[PDB]
């Protein structure tokens, strides 16, 4: 019977998870929890501040997904780099791992950098915006 | 063997929990895990927060998780609500499960609002006193 | 199949963990979590501290474990008293379950105390410094 021991467990995680939640640390979206340490640095300074906290730069994949990362950006107010970047090809963006973006939320217009603004941040609204990778944005990692 | 991965995992949640307890972000006290977000506002707003949050708006029912949300109430100077209800009938109250109150801890002469106070509010103290439901009380939630 | 459960419970370890170490909450390394209340007492304070929050007063057994306290110590700019004592001979150090001392990292010359200074301090360099047990030092647990 580790079953009554797997509800302890579980009874647990849900406690340390409403904790973070209840003092707004985190944001939890479907299995996703997006979260930041408020400070706001460029693309590869945020790609490896996510990784050594055993997380990737936040990214998302849903409307909700995004709505959270929106609320983020709205709450420090500042713009937030997602984890995406542009290829060879103007107009065409990919995940890190490689794959081609499939849900979108461009601000009308864009993207419009002509292959010179390789990364994308979101604005406050939570649309997007492809942008140069050197400016300073909120960090914000996703687990 | 799960056990051996049941043992790291049943480490990691004591760490976690550890990590929280230690920075003040909750208290535990058997089973169940207060936290607060430092919000002071309605009984209505609490509720919302808590189960927001995954939890339920605390409520004592053992006079060691009364002494526990005292202190919260203590270290955040002012008072909070709990998570319980007068019924039609004064002097009466219930979970919001609809069970009855078992364990109490009034202050003395309390309740005494005559059916027009139906929330309950606890003093730094600890003890507990009926109330009108629309005060800007400490927003406590159990997990 | 509680493997899927299982994957499912890991998961969200790996997330609050996540959190805590993005927040700056926690260090860990390896199977260790370093955390500070940000408090400065004195040696059993801290002791009471730690086994308050179901842990103990941080001890490193490795260079790595070394420095991540270290790191600690020198962003809260303030020495850190470590989970160990020294015996009725001096010079010798056991930890608080008794066991002998194994990895050292003395500053050049200590210890040096003559057995009037019991405790052991680290500075924000990460060496150590037999000292008195009765100074304001920063609370370090581990999990
Ligand atoms: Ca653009
Ligand atoms: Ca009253
Ligand atoms: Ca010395």
């Amino acid at each position: 019977e580790l079953q009554t021991e797997l509800y302890e467990i579980k009874h647990q995680i849900l406690q340390t998870m409403g904790v973070l939640s209840l003092q707004g640390s985190m944001l939890s979206v479907g299995d996703k929890v997006f979260s930041t340490n408020g400070q706001s640095v460029n693309f590869d300074t945020i790609k490896e501040m996510c990784t050594r906290a055993g997380g990737n730069i936040a990214v998302p994949r849903t409307p909700e997904e995004n709505e959270a990362i929106a609320s983020i950006a709205k709450k420090y107010n500042n713009y937030v780099y997602l984890g995406m970047i542009e290829d060879q090809t103007p107009g065409d963006f990919h995940y890190l791992d490689g794959a081609s973006v499939s849900y979108t939320n461009w601000y009308p217009g864009e993207p419009r950098g002509q292959g010179k603004e390789k990364c994308v941040e979101m604005y406050t609204d939570g649309t997007w915006n492809d942008r140069g990778c050197l400016q300073a944005r909120l960090a914000v990692c996703e687990f």
